[PDB]
């Protein structure tokens, strides 16, 4: 049942009282499990066939230096001051340079040597070369 | 919502008409998704608190040479005849040697250069040094 999930909903994020990012609760039952988020608000994501193309991110299973679980699409800083985006890529989580490299490095459970600073959905200012906004 | 899941249930496997391995169906709804397997049969896995310690494996998102999705705990053979078990380890899928190495190699989406031969639950004979059983 394993990885933890979170969902970002851009309409929830616009709305003041609602939280754009929802951390799931998992519920086990006799024929599987359910990953529960806040109610969807970006309704254009709901297809005719019932499939919903919600923006979902999985946990790496790794903790940062502040014992925060590191997730897919987190922005993290290493001990040397370098920033990366956590990405799922061909069977592994990798750290993607964005300053102007596009190089990927397999995430190194040296994980406690990283700090989560935010994420690409909530904190896009962090992706700006001259720092934030 | 992303990775695909399968579950192995050792009691189902014992039972003739039932399949030990169940490949999930995912169902999206407005407050999340449900991963549906065959009904559980190893009832000792169900805790008082409602949590169920079912043996669940995630897809790597990678195809083998026969365009089979490669999953966690598959046994795979490479082009050189070497066998590995697919394992989830510290943020990545890795190939674990079992002949008497215990070395791990990050899975290489050279994935089409691997063949799934079976898995550790259904096909433990494959893990025997002198071949099968």
């Amino acid at each position: 049942l394993i990885p933890k999930f979170r969902e970002f909903d851009r309409e929830r994020h616009r709305t003041d009282y609602q939280k754009g990012m929802s951390y799931a609760e998992q519920q086990d039952f006799d024929m599987g499990f359910t990953i529960w988020f806040d109610h969807i608000e970006d309704l254009d994501l709901i297809e005719k066939d019932g499939t919903i193309n919600r923006i979902v991110m999985m946990s790496t299973g790794l903790k940062d230096k502040n014992v925060k679980e590191i997730y897919e699409s987190d922005i993290v800083r290493n001990l040397y001051g370098e920033l990366y985006v956590v990405e799922w890529l061909d069977g592994s989580f990798v750290l993607t340079e964005f300053y102007n490299g596009g190089y990927d490095h397999y995430i190194i459970d040296s994980s406690t040597e990283y700090e989560v600073l935010g994420n690409i959905y909530e904190n896009p200012e962090l992706l700006e070369d001259d720092n934030h906004a």
